[PDB]
């Protein structure tokens, strides 16, 4: 089969926010978040990306290759599962870390060793809901897509204790000044790629009770939105 990644370092999992639904930005190290935008990440049109899969369940891995080629009902882009080789994507599932995927393109950036997508808490008793939901979302990532965010009309609650010690854990490391500039200071605007803000977006951003003292973590987002099958479409055209 594959090569073996270089393990999460268990240390570096936060105990306590087991099955905190997080989703992470990550980009690769030394660059600019602000740059990894669709038009500047995306993939060459009509791509077929290799994707590999390392660790999970047969269930579960099951559930990734389904819910993954959703997007190219939409996309002029194929994701191919292999088991051989330097995959293009290489999809990890170390339980705690939360979940992620680099942006598009800047996944080519990852060295071979590494992941460059997570799954933190699925398992074989995860709904069909959830599946779709994140797998789904976290491939829009892969496909260059970023987190849509509308104003807050209340500043977030943030729980800011449980947060910075979240973030403290792979793959960020972050400080506390890491969190108040990339987490805080980025979610208190509207993030968007979007013309209008799609309240049904796929890539809607959910912040999770873990992290927050009251509210109302998960969202109706599970499927594709027809905003988002419109969008990708121009980003991906069949042409
Ligand atoms: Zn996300």
């Amino acid at each position: 089969g594959l090569k073996e990644l270089r393990a999460v370092p268990k240390a570096d999992i936060v105990s306590g926010f087991e099955g905190a639904k997080v989703c992470k930005d990550v980009y690769p190290k030394g660059t600019d978040p602000r740059g990894a935008v669709v038009r500047s990440t995306k993939w060459p049109n009509g791509s077929v990306i290799t994707v590999g899969l390392y660790g999970g369940t047969p269930y579960v891995r099951s559930k990734v290759k389904q819910y993954a080629q959703e997007w190219s009902n939409y996309a002029n882009i194929t994701f191919n599962f292999v088991e051989s080789g330097t995959p293009q994507i290489r999809v990890t599932f170390t339980q705690g870390a939360g979940s992620y995927s680099y942006l598009g393109t800047q996944a080519l950036s990852i060295p071979s060793n590494e992941e460059t997508m997570n799954f933190g808490w699925f398992d074989d008793s995860t709904s069909d809901t959830e599946f779709s939901r994140t797998v789904i979302h976290e491939f829009g990532h892969a496909l260059g897509m970023i987190h849509e965010h509308q104003h807050p009309l209340t500043n977030i609650p943030w729980d800011k204790n449980k947060v910075y010690a979240y973030y403290a854990g792979y793959p960020n490391y972050w400080s506390k000044k890491d969190v108040d500039n990339n987490l805080f200071a980025t979610y208190s605007t509207t993030q968007t790629q979007y013309s209008a803000y799609d309240t049904q977006s796929i890539m809607h951003y959910s912040i999770s009770s873990a992290l927050t003292t009251n509210g109302f973590s998960v969202g109706n987002n599970s499927v594709l939105s027809a905003t988002d099958k419109q969008f990708i479409a121009t980003v991906y055209p069949r042409n």
